[PDB]
């Protein structure tokens, strides 16, 4: 009979067409079945990089470090390389622009003891925060696979994580990335550059009228020129599978 | 001193271009200033029609008539003219497709006494539910102006309505209409055909990185042929005012 995870290597053509390598993992929530081009890489655990802004936001909100999605975290005045970071932000825009320094401040206020307790409660990856409390998701010990991202995201979708329903609703609002009359995408990008292998991530889900498709993808990212392929390759897979037009 | 409300008749060109008549009202939240092509019509009261699905959703959620945005409202098996109504719905899809029969059932469960009490607590329009308990927003005594729609929507945006924060967050989720890297629109269409003057509505807001623009428009709508002009004319005004690209 059928397997929980089916391997579809035809999606490799989307990576090869773009001279790239990686994995797309999909989970059909109604069917309770998943699909991927590479079962091994789907289960390979990597640094989460800015995809960690999902659990970091949940923890900050539940502890009151972030009061709500409108609270302003003023720019500290240091001019950084990414121009969108050199301004005031709230939770919505800090997630949209992947504003690392805002989330580093959240992490310092959370502190290592509460951060570790929460990640254990979340069953998140290898639950390892070794390194600096304000950078472990970039260059410390935490590792999470694409299938583990999906497991975590499904809990968040269903408000089943061990934080309040309010915290989960606010983070799902902040994850809003695209919406039209055909679908809604709630998702978070990531770009791991500090420790090899350099990779890009996109994790989240596609809401349809009558089903939800969870997704997690990562791909080799030797330079920043390929960052747009995170969404583009995912959408090519979604289009091939008739999930989006 | 500066003016809270300013009339801009140049927006009438967007109505004339489409052989139409109506009013667009905008509110710049940061500046606390409003703008409209027709101050008189902006303040005249009309049937809300399906824009009433906003308060109706809030009341149904707060009373527990609707448990959450996933609860299924099974199709009653009666084939109606609008094809998307002839299927099961949840709160998200019932809003999206403006599924009147689902909301008529909500209104019957809410009942006259609680519906009236809630509309008074919301300061919603003339607060008058005279007429049939399950159609008064289509052919009863309730009336609301475009400026009153904005005032109600601003309360919803700020979680200031008397119902729970949870109920307000769920309805704002269900109002999601469009989202991209430039803006998020949360809104509700309406179409009042049962009592003259027949009009179309679009009410909601545009979320930017650092501001929110509330909007409420109504326009003469003698047939369904022009329904798309509700969004099209609003977007022409938003583009003219540099709110969206
Ligand atoms: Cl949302």
């Amino acid at each position: 009979g059928p397997k929980e995870w089916q391997e579809n290597k035809s999606w490799n053509a989307h990576f090869t067409e773009h001279k790239s390598q990686g994995v797309v993992v999909l989970w059909n929530e109604n069917k309770q079945q998943g699909f991927t081009n590479n079962l091994k890489r789907a289960n390979q655990a990597f640094l989460p990089a800015s995809t960690f802004k999902i659990p970091n936001s949940l923890i900050a909100l539940d502890l009151g470090v972030v009061k709500d999605e409108h609270q302003v975290f003023k720019w500290d005045g240091q001019t950084r390389d990414i121009a969108t970071w050199n301004r005031d932000h709230n939770l919505i825009t800090a997630m949209k622009y992947s504003v690392v320094p805002v989330y580093q401040e959240f992490a310092r206020q959370i502190g290592e003891a509460r951060m570790s307790k929460m990640l254990h409660a979340f069953d998140y990856g290898n639950e390892d925060i070794s390194g600096n409390v304000d950078s472990f998701w970039l260059d410390g010990g935490i590792r999470i696979s694409a299938t583990e991202q999906i497991s975590f995201l499904r809990k968040l979708y269903h408000n089943k994580l061990h934080v309040s329903e309010r915290s989960q609703r606010i983070v799902k609002q902040a994850m809003l990335t695209e919406a039209n009359g055909d679908y809604i995408i709630r998702a978070k990008t990531g770009y791991s550059t500090r420790i090899e292998p350099k990779i890009g991530w996109w994790v989240g889900w596609v809401e349809l009228d009558d089903n939800v498709w969870f997704f997690a993808m990562n791909m080799d990212m030797p330079t920043s020129d390929g960052l747009g392929l995170r969404q583009a390759i995912t959408k090519e897979v979604l289009k091939q599978e008739k999930i989006i037009p």
